[PDB]
């Protein structure tokens, strides 16, 4: 189903790493990696869970609006920029996993459990605590199936309303020229072996939109610009950003 | 709520021997800044800044239902090459289609199109003119702080449309984005009647702040449209709004 592109080896290759990135064009119907192995084995989300996350928590009342304000707790965390209020927009941007625990914890493990059923999301697990079962619980998802679930978003097609949806949307928003707007969110996995690195999203195009859902080896957080980087050198290749 | 007029800001325009409008609103403090306080309240055509409202109607009455249906190209091929194909409203709006608004505001019609521009509180309110060209050679004018007055309400979801025809419009803006700002805005260029003008009108999202923007300058030829958004970007530069 899926052609393979092993050539895209050298972009990882070439930082000493090793990952997979799936792409899917959404004209075609047609999908390409340079791992199929790899695109469909199932890692824990980490931070690209802020996604579902997100959703269940607008579509709950959990979270009312995108300006709705999330006081920081007071305790000062390791990155500087979570020791602040945040909203759904900046939280999503610097990945701020206290307000998403919080979040998960007002869900609760029981809609939690029935919505990422719902969304068929991965291997719908969510064994651990209700509020890090993404980071070092049971939750397992694989690149091709965050292109499956990223592209019910695009569609507006998951169990949620379309007004969570679009705000989710606006959320993942992560750059834009005249040539592309990219909707996307980074992860990385770093309580369970092995370390990786995640960047799932689409690239919308004046005509098209390409899904993409990549991840890679991540020993240290020294190389996490990599995941936009290899990446884009693929999107590149392809044609699809010039 | 005051006003600062910052007459530093025309280094910017004279070095390119332009004049011009720059006007700023920051939101968290409710103050605005100008070059230049006489132009940024006078009024004139908004051409092609009229596609926001445009849209917002458009939307909220059906005439579009979503910013995937297409509208095809009528067959006639016109001057800019990106408006002789189909369309959607994201596209649409990106290349500043006209023959693709002026289908949506023949739909709308006279009544409802004076109906909503009266409670959007939009300019002079006047569509005096033909129903699908009066933005580009009809009666209704507008200022650059008017359209501030205008975008302060369409990004806090405060017109009367209904909040997804307001959301659909602000993504159909989307300019720019990268991790220090959004931009969402809309051109606009204006030659039927004097003075010939170039517009940008829309906004700059930060983490912590929203500054609403609008300016006008004159365009003699076609050949300065550039000029509209990198003398808009030196002075959001100058004021240390974006890096
Ligand atoms: B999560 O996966 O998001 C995250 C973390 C640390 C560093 C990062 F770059 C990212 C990310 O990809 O946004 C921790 C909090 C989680
Ligand atoms: B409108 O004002 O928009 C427009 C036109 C021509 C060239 C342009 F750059 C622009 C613009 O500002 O987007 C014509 C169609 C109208
Ligand atoms: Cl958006
Ligand atoms: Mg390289
Ligand atoms: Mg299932
Ligand atoms: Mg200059
Ligand atoms: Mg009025």
């Amino acid at each position: 189903g899926w052609q393979e592109n092993k050539s895209w080896n050298a972009h990882f290759t070439e930082h000493k790493s090793q990952g997979v990135v799936v792409l899917w064009n959404e004209n075609k119907q047609q999908g390409f990696t340079n791992n199929l192995k790899r695109a469909n084995q199932a890692f824990l989300p980490a931070s690209t869970f802020k996604i579902p996350n997100s959703l269940i928590a607008l579509d709950l009342g959990v979270v009312k609006d995108e300006h709705q304000v999330f006081k920081w707790d007071g305790q000062t965390r390791d990155i500087a920029t979570w020791n602040r209020d945040h909203n759904l927009i900046t939280a999503m941007k610097y990945s701020v996993v206290p307000v998403y625990q919080e979040f998960a914890r007002q869900i609760g493990e029981a809609r939690m459990s029935k919505m990422l059923h719902a969304f068929d999301y991965g291997n719908e697990d969510i064994s651990g605590n209700v509020d890090s079962f993404w980071l070092d619980g049971g939750i397992r998802i694989s690149a091709t199936e965050q292109i499956s679930f990223l592209r019910k978003l695009y569609h507006n097609k998951l169990h949620v309303s379309e007004r969570s949806q679009r705000i989710v949307k606006q959320a993942m928003l992560t750059e834009a020229n005249g040539d592309y707007i990219i909707r996307a969110k980074t992860g990385y996995s770093t309580r369970i072996e092995p370390k990786i690195g995640w960047w799932v999203g689409w690239v919308e195009l004046d005509d098209n939109v390409w899904f993409f859902a990549m991840n890679m080896d991540m020993p240290t957080s020294d190389g996490l610009g990599l995941r936009q980087a290899i990446t884009k050198e693929v999107l590149k290749q392809e044609k699809i950003i010039p």
